């Protein structure tokens, strides 16, 4: 028997969604400890890792690791139907082939009860990049969503420097060349290097709907190494994306 | 001859709005009583029932019984660029061919006046389902609205089972199933006895948009017969929709 | 060589859509007085003739007269991401053949900067119409822009008609006949005779966008000649169109 219940259904609309836009299937590994969702998009160049700890949910109980298979875009198109301030509780029996989703209303006068059926979805093959990153750079997460959404009224690829002074997202195609430069305090940059790289925008797009999750992201950099872009939830989990850097 | 001016033109854009979206044409039974549309979708399923008496309207001059046919798709165009807080005056001369809305700002500082030509409509075969509904249930509009478009996510088709408890919304298909239960009272039902019935979400979905009209809809049932979906405008008339239901 | 800042960006996301709606290239005629488009549509049927003055920037300098040729195409992609409030600074060296544009936040904690290639634009046959206009019809932009919209419903040509008592827009189509009347006084006519043009609804809504920049327009006619358009940019300078009467 496995049971998770939020107050607040937003944390999972707004959850999926971030997730669905990078992979339309994925097995949410739930172990005692948190709810855990780990998965790679098929050009296997980036990579989400989700924690919700225990302490997320109102009510939970997982005393044995039970990993569920799950369509992201069914599961999307109910999520999108469910009132956020309604409650939202994940429930599976032992030997199901389905779990259920159930909301009610603060009120309690009505009930919505969702049953999706479950997949068989093989383990990620990558896994989490092995990295300790120089430069961490922190930034509101709404400018860092305006950033990417504005590079890509130029290119496919945004190249981020990182410097004492400040980041500096720029991109160049036939509408032209643009940057944007923010001025370090507000900007957060931590560097040990000057560090430089380029990557690709539609996935840097597919990352910061994190917007939606934490008013702030922190973007960490390792020289010819993967980037993670994390998105705190509260400190009752997180939100992690890991992208390839462009190579010549 | 025919004079029919209604103080607020929200009135007309929201009407037309809902009998369109059933169908396409209709005939104004412009009775000396007041303003009556009975029509039935192509399919000859679901019958559209409207009446405004004469006390809807701050201008009504009906002598004689004129049948009025019109494209409601050209109506529909006409009045989206009415201000709804603009007098509509509906107005026909004898053999006109032609219908005239006029409208006017309270201020009496900008008229607007469209001419729309008349169709001849051949009279509805199928008349009101004239019967005895056991069960009766009552809601908020905009609620049906959402259960509708929500059950939609997994069918086209909608099973509705009325208990003294409640009633229950239930819709299954690829994406899975999932049900809405409203707790009785606010939900008001009414039920001589226990029936569950089952039908296409496609009409239940033009019918919601009653909603514009009525902030409570009123929904009867009566097995092996169409049910009815009312909504009231005001004191000055209501609008019915009948769809047969879909029994094995 | 030139340098050309305004405090908010406001104007140039607006100005550009206006103009972009006529024509995908313009030449800027910069020159000590301020920055001037003047430019044709293909058909030759409608000018747009835009003066900002030099007081219109809060930095204006242009020693030499220089035309500077811009893909307003690209000019729009660019200005839709740059925030209203934040500053704007168009700038050009000897010879660079490309133009800066230059993005501040007002806490300067941001800087945005994009270069757009120069086109060498070889129109120049604009000639700006003599004014001798009989009629001077001033009234809301917004409800201009609003009649027109309206007028299209029916047809693709509208109707207007000049009288004491006030403005008439008439249009004819498929869906029916339609006209608005706009009673004088906040509509402020000045006829030395009655004047009724007709002209493409087309281009009259390409310039009834110009309500973004000013809160009332003025349409000035003459028998056989083009009508006027005029959107006054906050004394700093203007917005004018011209269009060819349509009863040639
Ligand atoms: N460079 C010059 N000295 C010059 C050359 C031509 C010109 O033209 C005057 C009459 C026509 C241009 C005034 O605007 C239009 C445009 C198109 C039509 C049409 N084709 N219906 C009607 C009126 C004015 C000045």
């Amino acid at each position: 028997m496995l049971e998770a219940q939020v107050q607040f259904a937003s944390l999972w609309k707004r959850l999926v969604e971030c997730i669905n836009g990078l992979v339309n299937e994925a097995n949410f590994d739930c172990n005692p400890g948190g709810l855990s969702v780990q998965a790679m998009d098929s050009s296997h160049v980036a990579l989400v890792h989700m924690l919700l700890r225990d302490d997320c949910f109102v009510k939970y109980q997982c005393g044995r690791n039970s990993i569920l298979g799950l369509n992201l875009a069914s599961l999307s198109k109910v999520l999108k139907i469910v009132d956020s301030n309604d409650s939202l509780s994940l429930r599976h029996d032992d030997d199901s082939d389905v779990v259920t989703l159930t909301s009610e209303n603060p009120e309690k006068t009505r009930k919505c009860e969702y049953q999706l059926k479950l997949l068989e979805i093989e383990a990620e093959s990558m896994g989490i990049p092995e990295m300790d990153y120089r430069s961490t750079v922190t930034l509101n997460s709404a400018e860092f969503a305006k950033i990417v959404r504005d590079m890509q009224v130029f290119g496919d690829t945004v190249t981020i420097a990182i410097s004492k002074e400040g980041v500096k997202f720029s991109s160049s195609g036939d509408v032209g060349q643009g940057y944007t430069f923010l001025q370090a305090a507000g900007v957060e940059v931590t560097m040990e290097e000057p560090i430089t790289l380029s990557f690709a925008l539609r996935f840097m797009g597919i990352f910061a709907k994190g917007s939606t999750l934490s008013e702030r992201v922190t973007l960490k950099f390792a020289k010819d190494s993967p980037c993670m872009v994390e998105y705190g939830i509260d400190n009752v989990g997180y939100l992690r994306y890991y992208l390839a850097p462009k190579v010549d």
